[PDB]
């Protein structure tokens, strides 16, 4: 299902989450897993 990995120890986790999912707003750190809308 993930675009990639949230980890809390990067504090940069839903920045990055975003990045994989197209940008601002687009992707969701839902526990481990980054999921694109």
């Amino acid at each position: 299902a993930m675009c990639m990995p949230c980890f809390t120890t990067d504090h940069q986790m839903a920045r990055k989450c975003d990045d994989c999912c197209g940008g601002k707003g687009r992707g969701k750190c839902y526990g481990p897993q980054c999921l694109c809308r």
